[PDB]
């Protein structure tokens, strides 16, 4: 509402209140094709994110946890002192692109390329996914992951010569019988737009997911609640 630097105000602007998010997915794992639309709320005030998502090509072939990471960190809460480090907001309208790839250890992998960018007023995240090598009797292709999602922090840093950022993580994915499923994910992000980027200095951020059903809906799908805030600079 209020920053001495306009580079920062004009990236707050975009985010001051709560807006509509559109989330499209369009999926192939093991030749298995499918696609999930999302919609719901971002609001960057708190962190708070809340979606539900369908996928609209029938049941999902793989477990709903591990595509949270894929299915939007511009709604992360930065601090003020933390605002020029936020990459996210400031590619805005124009937008960016998220890439990964998430091994699977002992089993596939998933190759994900998204434009995060603003189609009005309503912030659509536009997504394919590519999984390979996924193993038929795994806990992947087998559904043996538990339906909750573990906090995680994560750290960001700078890419300089791509003027983007670069993160490395694992997420962790319980399985039903009390053992866990690593995932390692492998990020880049990179501006649409030609403009200028805050480009971050070193930081991380807090995330924390609750998943959970929406007891009147027959499709396949998936209720998602995140908060995500930045931290790590003091």
């Amino acid at each position: 509402h209020h920053h001495t630097d306009p580079m920062v105000s004009k990236g707050e602007e975009l985010f001051t209140g709560v807006v509509p998010i559109l989330v499209e997915l369009d999926g192939d794992v093991n030749g298995h094709k499918f696609s999930v639309s999302g919609e719901g709320e971002g609001d960057a005030t708190y962190g708070k994110l809340t979606l539900k998502f369908i996928c609209t090509t029938g049941k999902l072939p793989v477990p709903w946890p591990t595509l949270v990471t894929t299915l939007v960190l511009c709604f992360s809460r930065y601090p003020d002192h933390m605002k020029q480090h936020d990459f996210f907001k400031s590619a805005m309208p124009e937008g960016y692109v998220q890439e990964r790839t998430i091994f699977f250890k002992d089993d596939g992998n998933y190759k994900t390329r998204a434009e995060v960018k603003f189609e009005g007023d309503t912030l659509v995240n536009r997504i394919e996914l590519k999984g390979i090598d996924f193993k038929e009797d795994g806990n992947i292709l087998g559904h043996k992951l538990e339906y909750n999602y573990n906090s995680h922090n994560v750290y960001i840093m700078a890419d300089k010569q791509k003027n983007g950022i670069k993160s490395n993580f694992k997420i962790r994915h319980n399985i039903e019988d009390g053992s866990v499923q690593l995932a390692d994910h492998y990020q880049q992000n990179t501006p649409i737009g030609d403009g200028p980027v805050l480009l971050p200095d070193n930081h991380y951020l807090s995330t924390q997911s609750k998943l959970s059903k929406d007891p009147n809906e027959k499709r396949d799908h998936m209720v998602l609640l995140e908060f995500v805030t930045a931290a790590g600079i003091t």
